């Protein structure tokens, strides 16, 4: 299968013209974070590290971060400074992952070195919809008769729509028995949804998380995930 790193997607002309050769996934445009279709604190306890317990590797903002625990990414300014290891998501510390064609499922993702178990993989970044965008959406995408959809349920009256807008992450798939998972975190007052390794992902290897987004219609999208326990399709039950 052709392959491609996430730094391709940076030039949207060579992009495109990779995409006429099928060399690169169809354009769509790479954003660094979700954008509202419409509009709408405190620190950690984490005792300093050291110069000395930093240079020895010591882990700033770890395990037993109270942010950390609670899903909240540290601020600016969170007592480990520069050297918080839980500002992930807003310092863009991806995994490193290569999109890659299925034989099947379209584009997807893949490990280029061993992925520790409980790794952050990548934001799921889009457009932000309300229930009434939503609904005007599925219309729309179902009218243009699309194959690939891109929503991810954020909470109430906030689905993200990666379709026209996102990042890499928009080419995850889904497995039912899957290597990741979703954790939605808490970023400046504002929720966002990430992928996480659930265990050691070896170089190479298909990245995928079960998606259990409620269905509507009535012709469910087969799953392709080869698992012996396959659902057979895509989505929650109803
Ligand atoms: C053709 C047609 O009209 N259909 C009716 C609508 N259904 C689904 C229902 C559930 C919402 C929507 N799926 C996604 O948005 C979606 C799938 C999916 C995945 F398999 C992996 C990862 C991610 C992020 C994913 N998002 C449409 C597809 C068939
Ligand atoms: C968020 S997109 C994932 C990226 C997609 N493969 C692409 O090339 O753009 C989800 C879509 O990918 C396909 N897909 C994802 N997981 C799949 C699976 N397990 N089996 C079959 N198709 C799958 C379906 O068309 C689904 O609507
Ligand atoms: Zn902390
Ligand atoms: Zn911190
Ligand atoms: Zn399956």
């Amino acid at each position: 299968g052709p392959s491609c790193v996430m730094d391709d997607f940076r030039d949207p002309q060579r992009w495109k013209e990779c995409a006429k050769q099928g060399k690169m996934p169809c354009y769509f445009d790479l954003i660094e974070e979700n954008v509202y279709l419409t509009e709408r604190r405190m620190q950690c306890e984490c005792t300093p590290l050291s110069k000395d317990e930093r240079a020895q590797g010591e882990i700033a903002c770890g395990e037993d971060c109270l942010n950390r625990l609670l899903m909240i990414e540290c601020s600016s300014r969170c007592p480990n400074g520069d050297y918080c290891s839980n500002r992930r998501f807003q310092r863009k510390q991806h995994a490193d992952v290569e999109v890659i064609l299925t034989e099947k499922k379209g584009w997807g993702l893949r490990a280029a070195k061993d992925l520790p178990s409980n790794t952050f993989v990548l934001e799921y970044c889009g457009e932000v919809l309300d229930h009434k965008e939503f609904k005007a959406r599925v219309k729309e995408y179902a009218r243009n008769k699309n194959i690939h959809y891109y929503f991810m349920a954020l909470k109430n009256d906030e689905i993200i729509d990666a379709t026209q807008k996102g990042n890499c992450s928009r080419f995850m798939n889904h497995s039912c028995e899957p290597n990741c998972e979703t954790q939605k975190w808490t970023v400046n007052g504002q929720l966002r949804v990430g992928f996480f390794t659930t265990k050691l992902v070896p170089s190479g290897s298909e990245l995928t998380f079960d998606y259990q987004f409620q269905r509507y219609g009535k012709e469910a999208q087969k799953c392709f995930c080869g698992s012996a326990n396959c659902r057979g399709y895509l989505g929650g039950e109803n």
